[PDB]
């Protein structure tokens, strides 16, 4: 009753061009079985959204990667928010929610916007730059580590650690084994920076520790919550901003609409999140026998959600393969959905908005003028190099 497919969603060929395989995954049925990894898969919007909003059946406490925490030991201590279910998830979620709250955005916006405007002006003086190294990575590195309150020493470990984190959600393929092997130096740095003495007062890290006074988290939980932000707060925005620039480079008509109305910056970034879905997939584990799309899934089964496929499902989106900065993007699952929806989504959107604002006001054209190279990761979709020429407005 359930179609069995041999597609490896974590193969380089899949990363290189996943859209044909994603349609095959959607059209095969509402629920598929991937024989390559012995997991169930859902690629349509309806089922993906349903699974995300059914946390008591499709839990996260057994890991959101392929590995089942009930069967294998996690490569690192489990995340207190991402890899937990209610009610354990609730209070740590509230702390991060308050640390990264709307009120908090008010304190960082001006600095974040200034850094974006300055970076775009700097890149315009160069002309031909790498939109990844010089923009997608440079800007987040210039604002987020400081917003966390991190020291200068050791920041070179931040992106390597993130790449490891997101590769480790995948199956035990070469990408994951290479990332976990000899990762101790990255882990030692991050875990050290998670301790209260190493976080500058006023930053996200210190603010997390400050919440230990309230009873919402204990002092020994605060380092693991800081670890969450250090795991998810940087690499995500790199591929998010990189996706937006990549879209603007490929759709000149949409860059021109953005130029004509810079207030579309925020929704231009949101559409890029839908269009590219920098976070491609996550797993859930069934806590009981459950019927999904006419298929009966047993207990303790892994279920792979194709967030990117769901964001391009023609059953839900008109012209899903078109970048449209005025699209009504509400309902896309690029940030998740339900109790686990991205708690850092205001930080991501703030970075994306202010960078696209800067481009909208300062740049007239973005032309790809060099070899484009894709960056392969079991969970993240993004580019390794994006040579572009920036024409000043
Ligand atoms: C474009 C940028 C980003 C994207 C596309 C993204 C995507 C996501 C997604 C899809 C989830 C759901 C995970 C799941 O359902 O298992 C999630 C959760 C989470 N994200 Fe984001 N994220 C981004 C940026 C950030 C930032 C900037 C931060 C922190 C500063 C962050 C921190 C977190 C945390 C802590 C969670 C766990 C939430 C929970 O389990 O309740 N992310 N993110
Ligand atoms: C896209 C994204 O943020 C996924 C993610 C979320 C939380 C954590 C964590 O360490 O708690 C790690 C990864
Ligand atoms: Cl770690």
């Amino acid at each position: 009753t359930i179609p069995h497919l041999a597609i490896d969603p974590f193969s380089l060929d899949f990363f290189d061009d996943p859209y044909p395989d994603q349609q095959t995954l959607r059209d095969a049925g509402p629920v598929v079985y991937l024989d390559k990894w012995n997991v169930y898969g859902v690629a349509r919007y309806a089922e993906v959204h349903a699974v995300l909003n059914d946390p008591t059946t499709f839990c996260s406490s057994r890991g959101v990667g392929l590995s089942d925490f009930k069967k294998e030991k996690p490569w690192r201590p489990p995340s207190l928010i991402l890899e937990a279910d209610p009610p354990a998830h609730t209070r740590p979620r509230a702390v991060l929610s308050k640390v990264l709250s709307p009120a908090t955005m008010k304190t960082i916006r001006d600095g974040f916007a200034a850094a974006a405007d300055a970076k775009v002006d700097e890149l315009l003086q160069r002309g031909c730059i790498d939109a990844i190294a010089d923009l997608a990575e440079a800007y987040p590195l210039s604002v987020f580590p400081d917003a966390m309150g991190l020291k200068q020493e050791g920041r070179e470990h931040l992106l390597p650690y993130a790449g490891l984190v997101f590769n480790a959600f995948g199956p035990p393929n070469e990408l994951r084994q290479t990332a976990i092997e000899r990762s101790a130096p990255h882990q030692a740095y991050v875990n050290e920076q998670c301790q209260r003495p190493n976080l500058a007062p006023g930053g996200f890290g210190a603010c997390i520790h400050a919440f230990t006074d309230t009873g919402e988290i204990t002092p020994d939980e605060a380092p693991l919550l800081v670890r969450s932000l250090l795991s998810a707060g940087l690499d995500t925005t790199v591929n998010g901003i990189g996706a937006a620039v990549y879209c603007l480079a490929r759709f000149p008509g949409e860059l021109q609409r953005l130029r004509s109305d810079p207030t579309l910056a925020r929704n231009a970034f949101e559409e890029a999140v839908r269009f590219e879905s920098p976070v491609q997939t996550f797993f859930r584990t069934t806590t009981r026998e459950v019927e999904l799309g006419g298929a009966v899934i047993g207990e303790g089964e892994k279920v792979l959600m194709f967030l990117g496929s769901a964001n391009r499902d023609p059953r839900r989106w008109s012209d899903p393969d078109l970048y449209d900065i005025t699209r009504k993007t509400s309902g896309h699952v690029g940030f998740g959905s339900g109790v686990h929806m991205c708690v850092g989504q205001l930080v991501a959107r703030l970075e994306g908005e202010v960078m696209l604002s800067a481009l909208a006001r300062k740049v007239a054209a973005i032309d790809i003028d060099g070899p484009v190279k894709r960056r392969f990761n079991n969970t993240l979709r993004g580019l390794e190099s994006l040579p572009v020429k920036l024409t000043p407005a």
